[PDB]
């Protein structure tokens, strides 16, 4: 059946804004996962998980009699799709159970692992999500095998359909670099927002870059991909060596024995895949990646054997039974146990990427420190495992249950506790009047609050206006934020704040974070008044101000908007059309198509454009909250053409006279071009819609101002 | 970006069940179109439309100074996508303004027609939908040119994204028959559910079949395609000759002058397309189809000149300026006016498909009668035009406004008025107890009510339990409905009804339509009771019984279910996998994926299968309402394999012993195979889900029972 995507493959896809509707969700519309989880008997779940570890099923027998290694890998793949670039991927939505990730080649046989958890999921029902279960099982596996974890938070709500993520443009699974859709260019530069080296891999190729077994070049890829998942050198060595303290790989025979991945298998396979014709197809005959490596002399117990073996032997290049490159210890005795046959033992083996930990010079120093000080290694790995499994969860207010660590970590972008009475409605009125009396304009007030709040992304729940981090490095210097104008607005706001706070009793005070947001609300109210409408914009206090020492400047850099269509901003020229970038940003902000439409039309007229650009400012009453953007955009009395100087700027001219009426970008004009967007614009550009526009604008404005308000959730 | 559809192109698509969410809709959740329309000043809209007809815009100058012809074609293409096989397409959702229909080659330049209506749409806002406006404008065009229409009903609510319709499998616009994706097989047999001869055409090719200009052969395609839009010979002749009484075609120069259709055009074109480099690109130089035919001597006035010309001249095969085949009157004078130059005149011209009306022998008799009796032609055309434009609107209860015709037409599947007091809640409880005391089983009661209510399709709002047409030809003889079992149930229910109705005072009585549904409600309540649960199933009386004389048997044939996954039924063996047919049925019933899942699992254990098949009946307590279907389907202790006899039937065996536990079809087992469906099955198969399962089953049962209840809307 031919589809619109077939006929017009480069037209914008708005269905990504309408996912995760109440239609696809089986739970009622008021189902609150947090409340279900809070009543879960978590200790009972953990006892069941401990039992499962050694309860081998005949359809996928447990290596060494213990599924721990398989479940740790399962949990690390669950978390390991995360990209700091957009916040997308990670464990936080349980997306491993859906396409495509359920069938990625790197997730081979993790279908079996998830199926082993069905009876526990079934027993506890809606009170523990799959997303939470996958991570808890990884924690229990570690604990079962003698490693004490740093803690665990629940609260990852399950999702019910595939997340829309750009994973790459290759049309062949695992395609090597330099093809027609290469994710690499130049000096091995991986394209943003990707965080893996080949389509269908978590991070890197275990044989080495594009299959070439050089540990030093492999180290480069490990470092690049791990940095793109938010992990530095210490955390990376701790994670890889910690993980490979346990379990084994599977490559007992040739890969051509292995059949269709789950999404391609027959209906009789009942959701499972990679069925293998090699001998029994499982256990001692398992084939998962094709590598055949067992790292330690006690694969089911925490030990310090990974680094003893790494440093204690010299390594020779060899091949697994499936033909994959891997390394064997020169001259070693057969000291590694077999996973099924008590009378067999094996020499120590390593992956190319394991040897990176020794042969990359920066990794070697950390590996050596961990080898000499195994207590440091233990603590680093525990902390890293917590980070890995919680990095996409959001602020600490979302963390549920009795195992949440009390230590506050820099990567969590922590927000101080509020310790004082908050402002009330009479105080908010007084502060709004002070803000309007100072001379700050509608444009300044709206632009600053937008700049503060629109850093939020729902993908990893980072960003937003809580914290007042717009006043700190690096946000205060971002070009999209207009540093000189920002400084002057913040200075005026801080004077108002200081005066209000100095006048209070009883410890009451207002944060700068709250005041920025409140000042934006005063500007929207003033804009409505300018248009002859009486509007009150809702405001919820309770934001606190974070310090510079609580704000990791390099981790903050991914939140920098390089494209923000809501302010008609593009930092440079990109291969992706700007309207595709707008929809991407709308998705991160959790906006539907109607919300994105209303919001953008209103911001244009309020003067939220960066640099005071006139592009899309289709009104003769700037700083008044009207639907002018829509009524003018849709006026057939105007004809639009790309400019000579710039194909991405358009001039709109009177059809009868040729006189210039307006200019716009692709972000402005897409609302008059895309047939679903123009349908939405027509609603707001109708003669009966001025009041609807104002009230829908105030709603969406308020929504954006509260995106990060998990303390009120 | 590579997507799941790319990787797994034959996996089932559930997103078709989750369109039309509250996320995509710009109107509030409480917006009621009918309430907005009922306050529209319809007479004022029609006066504005009447003015528009002769107010030419210079960006698309009006032929003959009158847009009438253009708007009639606009309104005919809006309705002309309709297929009786599934009820999909038609005018009832305004889908012409979305992809793909906005850019079909047959809809070329209707973009300009819609843009001409923006100022009126803008003036009246949400009180008149695009969908209604399209049709109204074609009525006003006709009226302005002297034709008295049969009437008009408003009430077509606007939609906000493209409908998912199978329009064919060709990958090239207008591909000629016999390609790799041919819609034709055998002796020119058009595949169901298609109703057009080439991808991107409304009905037929105006040159002739695959471009061959033979009016006799073209007649065959006209007859076949019109029949597939539910029009007979009389109606077809009336429509084509009536339409071609007005206006002209456009082919002033070569088609290679014409640029990209709207979905492919640049952003600057602002939703318009087919921009032409031929001379001025418009007006006298317009190119739309490439044909250049003007049918009558007064193209802006109703007349009987189409048939005077058709029968008064002999016709010669010729070519337009773009090279298309067309016909010119042999030896004629220049009597047809030019569309822009008052000093120029032209000979009569015709399409191949016009001459079909004279050269097909059955058409010729009707055309002759209409020629000799133009009052009959006018009446036929008026009636047909109403039918064409209202055929997908549904029951007469949905018809709004002051111009609704009072005559009740057989194609409307009319339902008589209710003239008596309805049963109350106490009466409903007494009838449910009498039904259960009769000895009718849960299975019989559920199966009968399902068979009555599940003929509904939301595509054209035909079918449903209102009317009690299950007791009439042809529904009573459909194989899916189990004619002998149905007859015995209906006999028992009619005895109950007769006894109840004979006992009442005050004229109160119960229809058989209401009692079939209520009997099904009693069956579901009893099934819940069998499982240890007391529930009330909601029931809304007010259905009435239609007669056989009010039921067009041939028109009812398309409602026959030949695939009903909810009863595990397939009338024969099809190209399309059964699971795809299930999702198609779910879509027609307006069900979400969660609704379809609950509903199916419940029907299986209630005994709803045709023929008492045990396939998918995964319970040891049939006729009790439990979640057994899901608990047993998801049990990994069972292994499933296709049977030797039949690849589409599967045996479920104990994994350890080999014992045969169950059998199922593809429809049953897809719920354990598809990753999004199995996630839903898991919810209902959880240990905490029994109450949720029953609640959700009763809600969807009730939803189905009320699909056609537009009298309560
Ligand atoms: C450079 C990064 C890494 C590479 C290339 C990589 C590669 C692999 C490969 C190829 C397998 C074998 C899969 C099979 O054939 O069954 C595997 C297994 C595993 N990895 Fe990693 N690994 C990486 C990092 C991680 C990290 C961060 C963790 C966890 C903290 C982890 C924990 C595991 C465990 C536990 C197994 C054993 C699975 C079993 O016993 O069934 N690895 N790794
Ligand atoms: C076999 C069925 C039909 C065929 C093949 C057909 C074909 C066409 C073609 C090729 C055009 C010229 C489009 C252009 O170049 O501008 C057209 C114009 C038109 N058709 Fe049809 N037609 C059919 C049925 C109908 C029906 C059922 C109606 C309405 C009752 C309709 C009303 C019109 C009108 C009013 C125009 C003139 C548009 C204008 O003035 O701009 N036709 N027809
Ligand atoms: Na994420
Ligand atoms: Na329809």
């Amino acid at each position: 059946g031919t589809s619109n995507r077939d006929w017009w493959p480069n037209q914008l896809d708005l269905s990504i804004l309408h996912r995760h509707s109440s239609l696809s969700d089986p739970m009622g519309k008021d189902f609150n996962y947090a409340q279900a989880f809070e009543k879960l008997d978590l200790a009972a779940v953990k006892r069941d998980l401990h039992a499962l570890m050694t309860t081998s099923q005949d359809w996928w027998p447990a290596d060494f009699g213990h599924y721990g290694g398989l479940f740790i890998r399962m949990a690390w793949h669950s978390a390991g799709t995360y990209r700091t670039a957009d916040g997308r991927g990670g464990a936080g939505e349980g997306q491993q159970r859906f396409a495509p990730l359920n069938s990625w080649p790197d997730n081979a046989n993790l279908d079996k692992a998830r199926r082993l958890l069905w009876p526990i999921k079934q027993k506890y029902g809606r009170a523990i999500s799959w997303a939470d279960l996958l991570i808890l099982t990884g924690n229990v596996a570690l604990e079962s095998m003698g490693f004490k974890t740093f803690g665990f938070a629940g609260g990852r709500a399950d999702t019910w359909e595939p997340e829309d993520v750009y994973w790459g443009s290759e049309k062949i699974w695992l395609e090597l670099s330099g093809g027609p859709n290469s994710r690499y260019s130049g000096d091995r530069q991986l394209e943003n927002p990707l965080a893996a080296v080949q389509m269908g891999l978590i991070y890197v190729n275990p044989e080495g870059p594009d299959g070439n077994p050089d540990p030093v070049a492999a180290a480069r890829d490990i470092r690049d991909t791990f940095a793109r998942m938010a992990m530095n050198d210490e955390e990376t060595v701790a994670l890889i060596a910690g993980g490979h303290t346990f379990g084994k790989t599977h490559g007992a025979g040739p890969a051509s024995n292995v059949g269709a991945e789950p999404e391609a298998a027959g209906i009789e396979a009942q959701g499972l895949g990679w069925k293998s014709a090699y001998r029994t197809g499982k256990g001692a005959d398992a084939i998962t990646t094709g590598l055949e490596v067992t790292w330690t002399t006690t694969p089911t117990q925490w030990s310090h054997n990974f680094f003893e073996n790494l440093f204690g032997y010299e390594w020779e290049l060899t091949k697994s039974p499936a033909g994959a490159h891997q390394w064997v210890a020169k001259g070693a005795d057969a000291v590694i146990p077999d996973a099924f046959d008590p009378s067999k033992k094996h020499r120590p083996t390593m992956l190319t990427t394991d040897l990176s930990l020794r042969f990359d010079p920066a990794y070697e120093k950390i590996s050596r420190r961990f080898h000499e000080n195994p207590e440091q290694f233990a603590d680093a790995f525990a902390r890293a495992w917590f980070k890995l499994t919680h990095r996409d969860m959001g602020p600490r207010a979302r963390y549920l249950g009795p195992e949440v660590p009390a230590e506050v970590l820099l990567w969590q972008d922590p927000i101080p506790a509020v310790d004082h009475p908050l402002i009330d409605a009479a105080d908010a009125a007084e502060l709004k009047a002070k803000v309007l009396a100072s001379g700050l304009t509608v444009s300044q007030l709206v632009s600053t609050a937008w700049a503060a709040a629109s850093t939020f992304r729902g993908s990893d729940k980072r960003g937003g206006a809580n914290g007042a981090r717009i006043r700190l490095a690096p946000q205060k210097d971002w070009e999209a934020n207009q540093p000189e104008q920002l400084a002057a607005v913040l200075e005026t706001l801080e004077a108002i704040r200081t005066a209000f706070n100095g006048a209070q009793r009883g410890g009451k005070q207002v944060s700068l974070a709250d005041l920025i947001v409140l000042a934006g609300c005063a500007g929207v109210e003033q804009a409505a008044k300018n248009a002859g409408h009486a509007v009150t914009v809702p405001f919820a206090p309770g934001r606190a101000d974070a310090s510079q020492e609580q704000t990791d400047v390099e981790s903050m850099a991914v939140l920098e908007p390089v494209a923000d269509g809501f302010r008609n901003y593009l930092k440079g020229k990109y291969r992706v059309p700007a309207e595709v970038l707008l929809v991407d940003k709308a998705q991160l902000l959790t906006l539907s198509a109607p919300e994105m439409t209303v919001l953008l039309g209103g911001l244009r007229v309020l003067g939220a454009n960066v640099g005071q650009s006139r592009h899309g400012v289709f009104t003769a009453r700037e700083q008044a909250l009207t639907n002018d953007f829509f009524v003018n955009l849709l006026d057939m009395g105007t004809e639009w053409k790309p400019t000579a100087a710039d194909a991405d700027v358009f001039e709109g001219r009177d059809r009868a006279t040729g006189e210039l009426k307006w200019t716009g970008t692709r972000v402005d004009l897409v609302f008059g071009s895309h047939s679903q967007l123009r349908a939405l614009a027509e609603v707001y550009g109708s003669a009966d819609a001025q009041e609807k526009f104002v009230r829908d604008f105030v709603a969406v404005w308020n929504k954006v101002m509260n995106l990060d308000r998990f303390d009120l959730a």
